[PDB]
């Protein structure tokens, strides 16, 4: 299974500062929770040859490490060793409630700020995620940051789920996505860049936030080196139009 693609040793070598006193979610994100969560998504890390499976895992941790990073220029061992420092958004002031969404209504008093490795946010994402995971995330979003299995499940759910016009990150990284004519025109080609685009393209790609994109790339390149895989082509999204 996945344990033969990413070992416990590898997991903690990647996330080598997350259990440091300087981080904020010490002991929360465990290797065991990761392996358990991945079982709800059997194709994740299990599609293709060993190099492809390792590249998928590197990409998943590259992106989620950025979403949860505590890194900066002077962080011990380098900024790209400080993934998984947070388990939820620092700024909790906004409930992230779209009261115009009728399918996934906001539960009164509840806040849908970012939680988990992918920083799942908004009632309209907690809703479908909860539906697909068989969990009451819309009524009780806080479970996404109190239970590390649920936390990882929300991240893997995001990774595996197409949200038109977007393919899933999974499909892109496993060479199962065939770009449309519109994608081609927009410079959206298979690679890590289009995964950044799927996750936060509107705020980062087309050169909108080079710093954030470079941090995403820095984690990914580090992890690819540790796994012994090539990060591949189209790693950046500075020449891609955001999806809509």
């Amino acid at each position: 299974d996945l344990s033969g693609i990413i070992s416990r040793d590898q997991f903690y070598k990647m996330l080598k500062h997350m259990n440091d006193n300087d981080c904020h979610a010490v002991g929360f994100f465990t290797y065991d929770a990761f392996i358990t969560a991945a079982k709800s998504f059997p194709s994740f890390g299990n599609t293709g040859d060993l190099a492809m499976r390792k590249k998928e895992i590197a990409a998943f941790f590259g992106q989620t490490s950025h979403e949860t990073t505590g890194g900066w220029s002077g962080a011990p061992d380098g900024a790209n060793t400080w993934g998984y420092c947070y388990k939820e958004e620092i700024d909790k002031s906004d409930p992230h409630c779209d009261s115009n969404n009728l399918e996934w209504p906001c539960a009164p008093g509840k806040f849908y700020y970012g939680r988990g490795p992918m920083m799942l946010s908004w009632n309209y994402n907690y809703g479908p995620c909860g539906r697909d995971l068989g969990l009451e995330l819309l009524k009780n979003p806080d479970v996404a940051s109190s239970d590390p299995v649920i936390a990882f499940k929300t991240a893997i759910w995001f990774w595996m789920t197409p949200q038109a016009p977007k393919p899933s990150c999974h499909d892109v990284i496993t060479d199962q996505w065939e770009p449309s004519a519109a994608d081609i025109s927009a410079g959206r080609l298979p690679g890590y860049g289009v995964i950044t685009n799927i996750i936060n393209g509107g705020l980062e790609c087309a050169g909108r936030d080079v710093a954030k994109v470079q941090d995403r790339i820095s984690f990914y390149t580090r992890y690819c080196g540790m796994f012994g895989v090539d990060p591949g082509s189209n790693i950046d999204c500075d020449n891609q139009r955001p999806f809509n």
